[PDB]
């Protein structure tokens, strides 16, 4: 089940999230990506940041080599990390990701974040207060570099991630724009449902892709443990009992019914298979209204590390 993007390529509407924190052994990403393809996932979300592209790429190539899928059946995404926003660094970062995955192309390459970081060896160059060391880059010039990558065939489609509406607007009104972003991948779930951003994306034929749709991995680097746990929400739980589903399935189905493409990360064999059940049932209009009521402007990513950055999108 696929949505047609504004460049004419096609994106599966449920995607598998591959990130696991560093205490998870690298080899697991390989195992669980194969499991996710076996279960029916066809859209796979990785990044340079995640340090797993070699494992994710191998899982994909294994599922091609054993005859399970064709390359053309898999939609693989990676992302340009914030230290590589300077235009001259964009193509080389993409080539790096292709060599890691051993793929001839990515189906989608995103600017991972609007918050440009000082170029260098560190993923997160830090200032002493622990604030990321910012860089001033015109993201319009980073976007022109992305467009060159699509023109060379390195990425079939190009898009952005963590952009707010005004940031998206800036790209859209760029003089001489050749390709609009196909998508904006952002934090989106019933506690932060981004309905104003969704409406703007829909008006621009840009797909909103929801990450942390199940409420995030709750990593203490960036997430306050007092924050309400999305999957313990009583309304989602009540809806899970009503449909004899689970609160995750409720959270995933809500996105599809608003025209949002949705990611789900799991490294558990059972939950991976469970998550494809999103296609097996429907929420009613009143169910959707109840879930719309949960919105509380809650982004789980909420650290002093980035909240002072000049291009923080939640400002
Ligand atoms: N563009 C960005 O800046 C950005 C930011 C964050 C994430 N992402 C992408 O989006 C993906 C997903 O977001 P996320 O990693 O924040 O996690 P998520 O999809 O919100 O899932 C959070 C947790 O839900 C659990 N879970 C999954 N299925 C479940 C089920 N059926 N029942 C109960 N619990 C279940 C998982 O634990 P188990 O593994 O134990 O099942 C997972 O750790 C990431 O992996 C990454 O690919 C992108
Ligand atoms: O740093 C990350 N994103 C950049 C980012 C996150 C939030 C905001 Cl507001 C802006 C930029 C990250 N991306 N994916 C994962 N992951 O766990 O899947 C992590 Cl962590």
């Amino acid at each position: 089940q696929c949505v047609k993007l504004n460049d004419g390529h096609f994106m599966p509407v449920l995607g598998f999230g591959t990130y696991a924190p560093p205490e998870v052994p690298r080899s697991k990403a390989l195992e669980v990506t194969k499991l996710a393809i076996e279960a029916g996932f066809r859209h796979i979300d990785s990044a340079h940041l995640y340090n797993n592209e070699e494992q994710v790429g191998l899982a994909i190539r294994s599922k091609i080599a054993d005859g399970s899928v064709k390359r053309e059946d898999i939609f693989y995404t990676s992302k340009l990390w914030s230290t590589f926003h300077r235009p001259e660094l964009v193509r080389p970062a993409l080539e790096n990701s292709l060599k890691k995955a051993q793929l001839d192309y990515v189906d989608l390459y995103l600017i991972h974040s609007p918050m440009s970081l000082k170029p260098g060896e560190e993923l997160s160059p830090t200032d002493e207060n622990g604030k990321v060391i910012f860089d001033i880059v015109d993201l319009c010039t980073t976007w022109e570099a992305m467009e060159k990558c699509k023109d060379a065939g390195l990425a079939k489609s190009i898009g952005v991630s963590n952009f707010n509406r005004r940031q998206l607007e800036m790209i859209l009104n760029k003089p001489g724009l050749k390709y609009k972003p196909v998508c904006n991948q952002v934090e989106c779930h019933p506690y932060f449902n981004r309905s104003k951003l969704l409406d703007f994306c829909k008006s621009k034929d840009i797909v909103l892709v929801a990450y942390s749709a199940l409420g995030s991995q709750r990593d203490k680097r960036w997430v306050d443990p007092n924050s309400p746990v999305l999957l313990e929400d009583p309304v989602l739980c009540a809806l899970a009992k009503k449909h004899k589903r689970t609160p995750a399935l409720i959270a995933l189905r809500y996105q599809l019914q608003r025209g949002v493409v949705v990611l789900a990360k799991s490294y558990n064999e059972q939950r991976i298979r469970q998550n494809v059940q999103v296609f097996e049932f429907q929420l009613t209009a009143e169910d959707m209204k109840a879930i719309d009521g949960l919105d509380r402007n809650l982004h789980y990513f909420n650290s002093d590390s980035f909240a002072s950055h000049p291009n923080y999108p939640y400002s």
